[PDB]
C-alpha cells in the first residue's frame, strides 16, 4: 500500500 | 519538490 502525509497548520494522513 | 495526488469521488493534488 501507499501512505502519504500532508502538512500545511493542518495536517493529514491518507493511505491505500 | 514532491507532488501527491489523492482519489476517494473526491480528488486532490498537493505539492511542495
Ligand atoms: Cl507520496
Amino acid at each position: 500500500a501507499t501512505i502519504a502525509a500532508l502538512l500545511s497548520a493542518s495536517f493529514s494522513t491518507t493511505a491505500v
